[PDB]
């Protein structure tokens, strides 16, 4: 009863902020977010724009995805992003991770009746 749209904006939305604030970001987070429960999620990246804004890339420019299917579309502008890669160790369950911000375009796969975002594919 967790959906994949609830899911994607648990593992990579984050309105709360403008950009990573600290450098203690991904550690924080990681583990709030429920990403250190059984492993230290390798990667992941946080999206710091209005869930509308996000939610609008769905119908902005398709490209393929990762994958071969056809459902991932990248953002027309760049988005603040904060990517998540875990340390050398870093051992579990003391997840630690290298906090890197940037403004990217964002690209996501989209699924469902409403079409929203249910995977993050990439960032550009």
């Amino acid at each position: 009863k967790e959906t994949a749209a609830a899911k994607f904006e648990r593992q990579h939305m984050d309105s709360s902020t403008s950009a990573a604030s600290s450098s203690n970001y991904c550690n924080q987070m990681m583990k709030s977010r429920n990403l250190t429960k059984d492993r230290c999620k390798p990667v992941n990246t946080f999206v710091h724009e209005s869930l509308a804004d996000v939610q609008a890339v769905c119908s902005q420019k398709n490209v393929a995805c990762k994958n071969g299917q056809t459902n991932c579309y990248q953002s027309y502008s760049t988005m603040s992003i904060t990517d998540c890669r875990e340390t050398g160790s870093s051992k579990y369950p003391n997840c630690a991770y290298k906090t890197t911000q940037a403004n990217k375009h964002i690209i996501v796969a989209c699924e469902g009746n409403p079409y929203v975002p249910v995977h993050f594919d990439a960032s550009v």
